């Protein structure tokens, strides 16, 4: 695994891992976190549980790791870990409890999406069965549709229930619900999205996927 603390990477292992877990109730983890903000959050609310965000580009995540690594009274977090590596080639994690994936795009986002189901699979091997899921997708990829959405039409709460659950279900998603999040939902998530959707003139600009990982 490697961490993030501002500019600095430091590789460490996964028996180090396991003893800073062993002091949660659980794990929950942000993939594709950009600056980190949503699981910033996450781990401020959630004192029990311990919070591992990641992205594949490191310079994203500088500014908030070093501060989540700072002491307590300057915004330090002891459950928060950020993490460098991509979608494809996941840390060595196991038995997460809750997993996020927040407004992706690039290959993230053609993943979640299941034409294939290596990615979804990927995910889903570092998760426990039972474990939660949110896809939160940005609607804007399809206004008008970026290059890794292809020929997909924008999903919609019934065409996803439709065609995006079947391919969950292949990759071991069970796909329960899928809702449009009013944009003051969005804001709730904490992401830096936010501020790009504020001028959205659009009704919705997000579609939640949210349901359990059954393999
Ligand atoms: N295959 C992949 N593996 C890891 N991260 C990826 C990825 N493809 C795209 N990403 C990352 O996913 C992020 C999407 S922007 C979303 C950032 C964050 N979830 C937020 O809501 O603010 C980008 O930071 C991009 O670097």
């Amino acid at each position: 695994m490697r961490r993030v603390v501002g500019k600095r990477v430091q590789e460490f292992s996964d028996a180090e891992f396991e003893q800073l877990r062993s002091q949660y109730d659980d794990v929950v983890l942000d993939v594709g976190t950009g600056d980190g903000k949503h699981p910033y959050k996450v781990a401020r609310q959630n004192p029990s549980r311990l919070v591992v965000a990641l992205d594949a580009d490191k310079s994203r995540m500088e500014k908030i790791s070093a501060k989540a690594a700072a002491k307590p009274a300057k915004g330090g977090l002891p459950n928060l870990l950020y993490l460098w590596a991509t979608a494809e080639r996941l840390p060595p994690l196991s038995g997460v409890g809750e997993l996020h994936v927040l407004m992706p795009w690039g290959s993230l986002l053609r993943g979640v999406l299941g034409s294939s189901p290596e990615m979804l699979r990927g995910m889903a091997a570092v998760c426990r069965p039972g474990a939660s899921f949110l896809v939160a997708l940005n609607l804007h990829a399809w206004r008008p549709s970026v290059p890794e959405v292809g020929e997909h039409p924008e999903p919609t709460p019934d065409s996803a229930d439709e065609w995006l659950a079947p391919r969950y279900a292949e990759a071991g998603w069970k796909l329960a619900d899928c809702r449009y999040l009013e944009p003051e939902e969005v804001a709730g998530l904490e992401t830096s999205w936010t501020r790009r959707l504020h001028s959205s003139r659009d009704r919705f600009d997000v579609l939640a996927l949210t349901g359990t990982i059954s393999p």
